[PDB]
């Protein structure tokens, strides 16, 4: 009955100062603490000021859905630095189950429709990453070159624990390494990188329809990867 309650602003003021381990964030001058009570400590002074405007801007009772920045912070504290290496080779190894690698073979105009989007994306990965995928169409199988994999890892690897946070849903939600990478690295945004892996669902939409449920999960998807998004840009 009291659950509300304890989810109140209890707090007056919001500020922030920079500890030995980062940034804090202070509620009434008490640094704030992730849900399992582990010391939430930032980055950047961008990210902190950030934070502190989502729990400035609470009003009767705590809304996640409008503090998707602790709710990053929160994962990178408790899930991704923890288990740095684990997540590391587990969003490298997208590289060898890339969507823009796996195409259609039918109908014609799927398949064209798939290059001229992925293309240049492949393309982008070869040139700027050293990191030229495969590709192929339908079920025929292709293995990717052992060094491309290796490469991509590196990649992955390099990020501090944040970068590595916001990374994390660029590429599992739309299911592509190379397309989390393009939007961390400058190449395209998100709402690029949302558009592009959806291709074959536009594609079978045009044809037949829209789905309205299929259509609610890809808006959504999209407001998620422009958080992932956000959360990258701030922890620079």
């Amino acid at each position: 009955h009291m659950s509300e309650w304890k989810a109140r602003r209890f707090w007056a003021s919001v500020g922030i100062h920079k500890e030995e381990g980062g940034w804090a964030v202070l509620l009434d001058e008490r640094p704030l603490r992730t849900p399992g009570k582990q010391p939430l400590r930032l980055p950047t002074e961008a990210l902190a000021l950030a934070i502190a405007e989502e729990w400035q801007a609470v009003q009767e009772v705590i809304d996640p859905n409008a503090m998707p920045l602790t709710r990053s912070a929160n994962s990178a504290i408790e899930k991704v630095a923890p288990q740095f290496d684990a997540v590391a080779a587990m969003l490298g190894d997208y590289g060898g189950t890339d969507l823009l690698s796996y195409r259609a073979d039918a109908p014609e105009a799927l398949v064209r429709a798939q290059a001229e989007g992925w293309d240049p994306l492949i393309d982008w990965a070869a040139t700027e990453l050293r990191a030229p995928l495969r590709i192929t169409h339908g079920v025929i199988p292709v293995p990717q070159d052992p060094v491309v994999l290796l490469k991509l890892r590196a990649e992955v690897a390099s990020l501090d624990p944040f970068g590595l946070t916001a990374l994390h849903d660029l590429v599992t939600l739309p299911g592509s390494l190379i397309l989390g990478l393009a939007v961390i690295r400058g190449r395209i945004d998100a709402p690029t990188a949302h558009a592009l892996s959806r291709i074959d669902e536009e594609f079978q939409a045009e044809r037949w329809g829209r789905d309205e449920e299929a259509e609610a999960q890809a808006a959504s998807r999209l407001a998620a990867m422009r958080d992932s998004e956000r959360f990258w840009h701030l922890t620079r």
